[PDB]
């Protein structure tokens, strides 16, 4: 396996009206979450989705509101935020700068399926 | 559950030779993994070890090489490194700001922890 995977900005994937590097598929990685780094553009906000899965956000760079089922929580770098299930979610960047955060969402499912791929290796 | 932790940049815990905010204990939050925001200070290297869990850092601002058996891989933003099982591993900053990286760290026991909780 690739120990290491350079960030390729312009290599982001466009999803959830914002820009994303997914985690997976990465060949010899096996993890019972999935992530990704997601930048929501000056400006801008991300569409809004609620699911079973849990989800963490790890606040990277600039200043943004999280919208979690019409509360309002003012986020910039450093700050955690779980993401409750089944609420709706969405990410609101008003200022200048790209707001950067990684996220890690995982379930019941990921996690058997990172125990069962160990033990099918 | 708290559903945010804002940063409290004065309550980090060196460790490791850097300093360090763990994501747990976090009350109601049920992870399969561990997880912790890390900071190398300048000029300065964090601590060498290896493990039989597994683990991946995201990087987050700076510059470093990291140092994984006897390669350097120099990382900057955005970049993401898998810790083979068993590699030790450190960061080393070179320069004058401060190099900014999270690590996820999981393993089966972690994982089993998390479905048994969910059951309970
Ligand atoms: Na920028
Ligand atoms: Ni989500
Ligand atoms: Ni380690």
């Amino acid at each position: 396996m690739n120990i290491i995977r350079k960030m390729d900005w312009d290599s982001m994937v466009h999803e959830y009206d914002l820009d994303g590097s997914r985690l997976l598929p990465w060949e010899g990685l096996n993890t019972p979450f999935g992530g990704a780094w997601c930048i929501v553009r000056p400006e801008t906000k991300s569409f809004r989705h609620s699911h079973n899965e849990y989800e963490l956000f790890i606040v990277i760079q600039g200043n943004a509101i999280i919208r979690i089922n019409d509360e309002d929580f003012p986020v910039t770098k450093g700050d955690l935020i779980i993401i409750p299930l089944d609420s709706e979610h969405h990410v609101i960047n008003n200022n200048q700068e790209d707001f950067h955060f990684y996220t890690i969402w995982w379930d019941k499912e990921s996690t058997l399926n990172f125990l069962t791929r160990l033990e099918q290796d």
